[PDB]
Protein backbone atom coordinates (compact mmCIF):
# COMPACT_ATOMS: atom_id res chain seq x y z
CA UNK A 1 0.00 0.00 0.00
CA UNK A 2 1.18 3.56 -0.60
CA UNK A 3 -0.03 4.64 2.83
CA UNK A 4 -1.19 2.72 5.87
CA UNK A 5 -2.52 3.36 9.34
CA UNK A 6 -3.00 1.09 12.36
CA UNK A 7 -5.32 1.90 15.24
CA UNK A 8 -3.34 -0.23 17.70
CA UNK A 9 -1.35 2.16 19.87
CA UNK A 10 -2.32 5.15 17.72
CA UNK A 11 -2.59 8.64 19.17
CA UNK A 12 -3.28 12.08 17.68
CA UNK A 13 0.24 12.37 16.29
CA UNK A 14 0.25 9.02 14.52
CA UNK A 15 -3.14 9.92 13.01
CA UNK A 16 -1.88 13.32 11.82
CA UNK A 17 1.25 11.77 10.34
CA UNK A 18 -0.99 9.34 8.43
CA UNK A 19 -3.18 12.16 7.06
CA UNK A 20 -0.07 14.10 6.09
CA UNK A 21 1.27 10.99 4.31
CA UNK A 22 -2.06 10.54 2.45
CA UNK A 23 -1.90 14.17 1.26
CA UNK A 24 1.68 13.65 0.03
CA UNK A 25 0.90 10.32 -1.65
CA UNK A 26 -1.47 12.10 -4.07
CA UNK A 27 0.28 13.29 -7.21
CA UNK A 28 0.26 17.02 -7.94
CA UNK A 29 2.16 19.07 -10.54
CA UNK A 30 1.53 22.47 -8.99
CA UNK A 31 0.08 24.57 -6.19
CA UNK A 32 -2.56 27.28 -6.38
CA UNK A 33 -2.60 29.85 -3.59
CA UNK A 34 -0.16 27.48 -1.89
CA UNK A 35 -2.52 24.51 -2.05
CA UNK A 36 -1.61 21.37 -4.07
CA UNK A 37 -3.74 21.07 -7.18
CA UNK A 38 -4.81 17.47 -7.98
CA UNK A 39 -4.18 16.07 -11.47
CA UNK A 40 -6.71 16.82 -14.20
CA UNK A 41 -6.43 13.16 -15.23
CA UNK A 42 -4.31 10.00 -14.96
CA UNK A 43 -4.30 6.72 -16.84
CA UNK A 44 -4.03 3.06 -15.98
CA UNK A 45 -2.89 1.99 -12.53
CA UNK A 46 -1.13 5.29 -11.84
CA UNK A 47 -4.58 6.81 -11.30
CA UNK A 48 -4.94 4.98 -7.98
CA UNK A 49 -3.09 4.78 -4.67
CA UNK A 50 -3.71 2.06 -2.09
CA UNK A 51 -4.48 2.76 1.59
CA UNK A 52 -4.17 0.03 4.20
CA UNK A 53 -6.17 0.30 7.42
CA UNK A 54 -5.95 -2.03 10.47
CA UNK A 55 -8.26 -2.01 13.47
CA UNK A 56 -7.43 -2.64 17.14
CA UNK A 57 -7.31 -6.43 16.64
CA UNK A 58 -4.94 -5.97 13.70
CA UNK A 59 -7.49 -6.99 11.04
CA UNK A 60 -6.75 -5.14 7.82
CA UNK A 61 -8.37 -4.07 4.58
CA UNK A 62 -6.82 -2.23 1.62
CA UNK A 63 -8.77 0.57 -0.08
CA UNK A 64 -8.11 1.97 -3.56
CA UNK A 65 -8.31 5.74 -4.01
CA UNK A 66 -8.72 7.63 -7.29
CA UNK A 67 -5.98 10.30 -7.19
CA UNK A 68 -7.93 12.83 -9.30
CA UNK A 69 -10.60 13.33 -6.65
CA UNK A 70 -9.63 11.38 -3.53
CA UNK A 71 -12.76 9.23 -3.98
CA UNK A 72 -12.65 5.67 -2.62
CA UNK A 73 -13.34 3.13 -5.38
CA UNK A 74 -13.56 -0.06 -3.38
CA UNK A 75 -11.48 -2.30 -1.17
CA UNK A 76 -9.82 -5.67 -0.83
CA UNK A 77 -9.99 -8.16 2.03
CA UNK A 78 -8.58 -11.71 1.81
CA UNK A 79 -8.84 -12.43 -1.90
CA UNK A 80 -12.16 -10.70 -2.63
CA UNK A 81 -12.51 -7.08 -3.73
CA UNK A 82 -15.66 -4.93 -3.42
CA UNK A 83 -16.28 -1.95 -5.69
CA UNK A 84 -18.94 0.73 -5.75
CA UNK A 85 -21.56 0.35 -8.49
CA UNK A 86 -20.46 3.31 -10.62
CA UNK A 87 -18.39 3.79 -13.80
CA UNK A 88 -15.22 5.10 -12.14
CA UNK A 89 -15.08 2.10 -9.79
CA UNK A 90 -15.83 -0.27 -12.66
CA UNK A 91 -12.80 1.15 -14.48
CA UNK A 92 -10.64 1.00 -11.34
CA UNK A 93 -11.47 -2.72 -11.03
CA UNK A 94 -9.53 -3.27 -14.28
CA UNK A 95 -6.31 -1.98 -12.72
CA UNK A 96 -6.15 -2.75 -8.98
CA UNK A 97 -6.49 -5.89 -6.84
CA UNK A 98 -5.79 -7.92 -9.99
CA UNK A 99 -6.46 -11.59 -9.38
CA UNK A 100 -9.09 -11.05 -6.70
CA UNK A 101 -12.72 -12.10 -7.02
CA UNK A 102 -14.55 -8.87 -7.90
CA UNK A 103 -17.84 -8.18 -6.15
CA UNK A 104 -19.96 -5.20 -7.22
CA UNK A 105 -21.61 -3.40 -4.29
CA UNK A 106 -25.35 -2.62 -4.40
CA UNK A 107 -24.81 1.16 -4.33
CA UNK A 108 -22.55 3.88 -5.70
CA UNK A 109 -20.15 5.82 -3.50
CA UNK A 110 -21.69 9.27 -3.31
CA UNK A 111 -23.12 10.53 -0.02
CA UNK A 112 -26.80 10.65 -0.98
CA UNK A 113 -26.76 6.99 -2.08
CA UNK A 114 -24.76 5.80 0.96
CA UNK A 115 -27.02 7.66 3.40
CA UNK A 116 -30.08 6.06 1.85
CA UNK A 117 -28.45 2.64 1.93
CA UNK A 118 -27.34 3.03 5.56
CA UNK A 119 -30.69 4.53 6.48
CA UNK A 120 -29.03 7.43 8.30
CA UNK A 121 -27.79 10.94 7.42
CA UNK A 122 -24.20 12.04 8.08
CA UNK A 123 -25.46 14.34 10.85
CA UNK A 124 -26.27 11.30 12.96
CA UNK A 125 -23.30 9.01 12.30
CA UNK A 126 -20.68 9.23 15.08
CA UNK A 127 -17.00 9.60 14.16
CA UNK A 128 -13.90 8.89 16.27
CA UNK A 129 -11.38 6.10 16.92
CA UNK A 130 -13.86 3.49 18.15
CA UNK A 131 -16.22 4.30 15.26
CA UNK A 132 -13.28 3.90 12.86
CA UNK A 133 -12.37 0.54 14.46
CA UNK A 134 -15.96 -0.60 14.18
CA UNK A 135 -16.22 0.48 10.52
CA UNK A 136 -13.06 -1.44 9.56
CA UNK A 137 -14.36 -4.56 11.29
CA UNK A 138 -17.67 -4.35 9.39
CA UNK A 139 -15.83 -4.19 6.06
CA UNK A 140 -13.30 -6.85 7.05
CA UNK A 141 -16.07 -9.46 7.46
CA UNK A 142 -18.25 -7.70 4.86
CA UNK A 143 -21.32 -7.44 7.04
CA UNK A 144 -23.54 -6.32 4.16
CA UNK A 145 -26.08 -4.56 6.40
CA UNK A 146 -23.39 -2.37 8.00
CA UNK A 147 -21.15 -1.66 5.00
CA UNK A 148 -22.80 1.57 3.80
CA UNK A 149 -22.56 3.10 7.26
CA UNK A 150 -18.97 1.86 7.53
CA UNK A 151 -18.06 3.57 4.28
CA UNK A 152 -19.61 6.83 5.53
CA UNK A 153 -17.31 6.68 8.55
CA UNK A 154 -14.14 5.74 6.67
CA UNK A 155 -14.53 8.27 3.84
CA UNK A 156 -14.90 11.16 6.30
CA UNK A 157 -12.06 9.86 8.48
CA UNK A 158 -9.60 9.56 5.61
CA UNK A 159 -10.55 11.35 2.40
CA UNK A 160 -12.36 14.33 3.95
CA UNK A 161 -9.71 14.79 6.69
CA UNK A 162 -7.03 14.85 3.98
CA UNK A 163 -8.95 17.62 2.19
CA UNK A 164 -9.53 19.85 5.24
CA UNK A 165 -7.43 20.57 8.35
CA UNK A 166 -10.65 21.33 10.21
CA UNK A 167 -12.01 17.83 9.54
CA UNK A 168 -8.67 16.24 10.49
CA UNK A 169 -9.16 18.25 13.71
CA UNK A 170 -12.68 16.89 14.16
CA UNK A 171 -11.38 13.31 14.20
CA UNK A 172 -8.63 14.19 16.70
CA UNK A 173 -11.22 15.73 19.06
CA UNK A 174 -13.16 12.47 18.75
CA UNK A 175 -10.27 10.15 19.64
CA UNK A 176 -11.34 9.80 23.29
CA UNK A 177 -15.06 9.56 22.55
CA UNK A 178 -17.15 9.19 19.39
CA UNK A 179 -19.38 12.10 18.49
CA UNK A 180 -21.32 13.18 15.43
CA UNK A 181 -19.43 15.69 13.27
CA UNK A 182 -20.25 19.39 13.50
CA UNK A 183 -22.47 21.08 10.91
CA UNK A 184 -19.40 23.08 9.88
CA UNK A 185 -17.51 19.90 8.95
CA UNK A 186 -20.35 18.60 6.77
CA UNK A 187 -20.67 22.02 5.14
CA UNK A 188 -17.00 21.90 4.05
CA UNK A 189 -17.46 18.37 2.69
CA UNK A 190 -20.37 19.54 0.53
CA UNK A 191 -18.54 22.62 -0.78
CA UNK A 192 -15.12 21.11 -1.55
CA UNK A 193 -15.56 21.20 -5.31
CA UNK A 194 -17.07 24.69 -5.24
CA UNK A 195 -14.21 25.99 -3.08
CA UNK A 196 -11.64 24.27 -5.28
CA UNK A 197 -13.17 25.85 -8.36
CA UNK A 198 -13.33 29.38 -6.92
CA UNK A 199 -9.77 29.33 -5.66
CA UNK A 200 -8.58 28.50 -9.18
CA UNK A 201 -10.80 31.14 -10.79
CA UNK A 202 -9.63 33.70 -8.24
CA UNK A 203 -6.18 33.46 -9.82
CA UNK A 204 -7.21 35.66 -12.75
CA UNK A 205 -9.59 37.78 -10.69
CA UNK A 206 -7.13 39.43 -8.30
CA UNK A 207 -7.79 36.95 -5.49
CA UNK A 208 -11.55 37.48 -5.44
CA UNK A 209 -14.01 34.61 -6.00
CA UNK A 210 -16.25 34.90 -9.03
CA UNK A 211 -19.07 33.46 -6.91
CA UNK A 212 -18.98 33.40 -3.10
CA UNK A 213 -19.05 30.00 -1.43
CA UNK A 214 -21.47 29.64 1.44
CA UNK A 215 -20.80 27.40 4.41
CA UNK A 216 -21.94 27.36 8.01
CA UNK A 217 -19.50 27.98 10.85
CA UNK A 218 -18.78 26.35 14.19
CA UNK A 219 -21.47 28.58 15.70
CA UNK A 220 -24.08 27.39 13.22
CA UNK A 221 -24.15 30.66 11.28
CA UNK A 222 -24.18 31.20 7.53
CA UNK A 223 -20.83 32.57 6.36
CA UNK A 224 -19.58 33.63 2.94
CA UNK A 225 -16.11 32.95 1.61
CA UNK A 226 -15.35 35.35 -1.22
CA UNK A 227 -11.60 35.62 -1.53
CA UNK A 228 -8.33 33.72 -1.13
CA UNK A 229 -7.40 35.72 1.99
CA UNK A 230 -10.09 33.89 3.99
CA UNK A 231 -8.97 31.63 6.83
CA UNK A 232 -10.69 28.72 5.05
CA UNK A 233 -8.20 29.10 2.19
CA UNK A 234 -5.00 29.97 4.06
CA UNK A 235 -5.44 27.56 6.95
CA UNK A 236 -7.93 24.79 6.22
CA UNK A 237 -8.34 23.37 2.70
CA UNK A 238 -5.34 21.17 1.80
CA UNK A 239 -6.15 19.74 -1.65
CA UNK A 240 -7.86 21.22 -4.69
CA UNK A 241 -10.09 19.32 -7.11
CA UNK A 242 -8.85 20.27 -10.57
CA UNK A 243 -11.25 22.62 -12.35
CA UNK A 244 -11.36 20.29 -15.38
CA UNK A 245 -13.12 17.76 -13.13
CA UNK A 246 -15.66 20.25 -11.80
CA UNK A 247 -17.67 22.10 -14.49
C1 LIG B 1 1.83 3.67 -5.11
O1 LIG B 1 2.39 2.36 -4.90
C2 LIG B 1 2.57 1.64 -6.15
C3 LIG B 1 2.87 0.19 -5.83
O2 LIG B 1 4.16 0.03 -5.26
C4 LIG B 1 3.62 2.36 -7.00
O3 LIG B 1 3.81 1.65 -8.22
C5 LIG B 1 3.12 3.78 -7.30
O4 LIG B 1 4.12 4.50 -8.00
C6 LIG B 1 2.76 4.52 -5.99
N1 LIG B 1 2.10 5.78 -6.31
C7 LIG B 1 2.49 6.91 -5.72
C8 LIG B 1 2.28 8.20 -6.49
O5 LIG B 1 3.01 6.93 -4.60
C1 LIG C 1 -25.72 -1.41 -10.52
O1 LIG C 1 -26.58 -0.34 -10.92
C2 LIG C 1 -27.28 -0.61 -12.16
C3 LIG C 1 -28.10 0.62 -12.49
O2 LIG C 1 -27.29 1.78 -12.57
C4 LIG C 1 -28.15 -1.87 -12.01
O3 LIG C 1 -28.73 -2.19 -13.27
C5 LIG C 1 -27.32 -3.06 -11.51
O4 LIG C 1 -28.17 -4.16 -11.23
C6 LIG C 1 -26.54 -2.68 -10.25
N1 LIG C 1 -25.69 -3.78 -9.85
C7 LIG C 1 -25.63 -4.15 -8.57
C8 LIG C 1 -24.41 -4.95 -8.14
O5 LIG C 1 -26.50 -3.88 -7.75
C1 LIG D 1 -11.50 -12.83 5.54
O1 LIG D 1 -10.91 -13.91 6.25
C2 LIG D 1 -11.06 -13.76 7.67
C3 LIG D 1 -10.24 -14.87 8.31
O2 LIG D 1 -10.73 -16.14 7.92
C4 LIG D 1 -12.53 -13.82 8.04
O3 LIG D 1 -12.67 -13.65 9.44
C5 LIG D 1 -13.28 -12.71 7.29
O4 LIG D 1 -14.67 -12.82 7.52
C6 LIG D 1 -13.01 -12.79 5.78
N1 LIG D 1 -13.61 -11.65 5.13
C7 LIG D 1 -14.48 -11.83 4.15
C8 LIG D 1 -15.28 -10.62 3.68
O5 LIG D 1 -14.65 -12.92 3.61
Amino acid sequence: ANVSFSLSGADSKSYSKFITALRKALPSKEKVSNIPLLLPSASGASRYILMQLSNYDAKAITMAIDVTNVYIMGYLVNSTSYFFNESDAKLASQYVFKGSTIVTLPYSGNYERLQNAAGKVREKIPLGFRAFDSAITSLFHYDSTAAAGAFLVIIQTTAEASRFKYIEGQIIKRIPKNEVPSPAALSLENEWSALSKQIQLAQTNNGAFRTPVVIIDNKGQRVEIKDVNSKVVTNNIKLLLNKQNIA
